[PDB]
């Protein structure tokens, strides 16, 4: 399989010629970047508001959160009307994540439901928001992917995208020697699934930890 | 230092292994295209796939093709077009085009592609005085590398706001970051492309390190 060789040259070039920065977006990863999987590189947040924009997205759901990064790209990329339902797994890193989101001028367009993401999915598809939502980014913990997916795939309008962060856990997914890893047999499980989904399309992208689209199909 | 996953052998064969839906059709495809003096002109499996993908994620009905070769990613586009999509495809070989249509006919799909043979800049230049300016949907851009700006600035006239243009080998082998590659047509063409769309505010960029570079690149509407 020919490649291109990921040297830290070629990294930084790809860095450098694509990613559009600003001081709000770099103090956040700056500040995130001091904390306790979960770090999410401009290009991936960049890719982010690109999709969203692409599909004509007004309404999305998030599942993860954390200090806010991608849920701010996403905002940004919405229109003025827009919602993003951020399903935020603890308050621990909401009062960062609130403060990057007003300096951004887009708190208005994140809607944080706060506690247990499983809560918040289970309330969600049985409420007026079922199959309402353009877009979900599934970024939470890994065992829960299975759930977080069939979740999504009821939230998510026909032709919606949901996106799954991490899918290639550092390359633990390819890795014969982790046997019985709790997360790796999660996203090994959920890989296996999606490549016979016949409800969604898709594509598995090798861009930071793994990065796949599954559009639920019409 | 830039964290990413070791592309080892063994990670792009399980993201091949576990996300590439294959058939016969794309299979033997590949397999011609293979035994060809310049096979490494294809995209990859995975690359096709995602143009499947983005065509069906965006609605698309009509699309621009610049650079047919053989036919594998205009096969994968018309695939993922409606009954009524069309695809116009541009390309100056009639030999690789008389093998792209077999396997567009196998598929069902050559009532959906349309081919403009010949010079592509002649080809683009014509569609943008014609009827079909601002019509398109998504344009793929994947000819010679020293016409990639013309290429471009063509397919922002041709798609209609909010229309998706595709790059590909906007990394050219890592060619575009080696210092040591001085005075290469493609490689500067590439170069002077990426810095371009960098700064260029009438398109949302996103530039992913799949295959040999594809750069997406969004026209913005206003
Ligand atoms: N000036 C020009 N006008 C039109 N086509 C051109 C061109 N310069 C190069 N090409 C074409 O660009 C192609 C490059 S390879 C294209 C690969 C193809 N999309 C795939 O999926 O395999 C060749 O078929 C070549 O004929
Ligand atoms: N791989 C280097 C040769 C090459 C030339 C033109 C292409 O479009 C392409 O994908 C590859
Ligand atoms: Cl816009
Ligand atoms: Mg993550
Ligand atoms: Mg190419």
């Amino acid at each position: 399989i020919h490649h291109v060789e990921l040297t830290q040259s070629v990294l930084q070039y790809i860095r450098d010629s694509s990613v559009r920065d600003n001081d709000i977006l770099r103090d956040l990863r700056e500040e995130t970047s001091k904390l306790p999987t979960m770090q999410i590189p401009p290009e991936q947040g960049q890719l982010l508001s690109l999709l969203v924009r692409l599909i004509g997205a007004r309404k999305t759901l998030e599942v993860g959160v954390f200090t806010g990064y991608s849920t701010l790209c996403t905002a940004l990329a919405l229109p003025a009307d827009g919602r993003v339902i951020a399903c935020d797994l603890s308050e621990e890193w909401v009062s960062i994540a609130r403060r990057y989101w007003q300096r951004a001028g887009v708190a208005d367009r994140i809607e944080v439901r706060l506690g247990d993401a499983h809560h918040s999915l289970e309330a969600l598809v049985g409420s007026e928001h079922r199959g309402t939502f353009d877009l979900a980014f599934i970024d939470a913990d890994k065992e829960s992917y299975d759930f977080y997916y069939e979740h999504a795939l009821r939230l998510v309008r026909p032709g919606g995208l949901i996106i799954l962060d991490n899918t290639l856990w550092s390359g633990k997914v390819a890795d014969p020697s982790v046997v019985g890893d709790p997360e790796t047999d999660s996203l090994r499980r959920i890989n296996a699934k999606l490549l016979t989904d016949e409800r969604v399309d898709l594509s598995m992208l090798p861009i930071a930890d793994g990065l796949t689209l599954a559009r639920k199909r019409k």
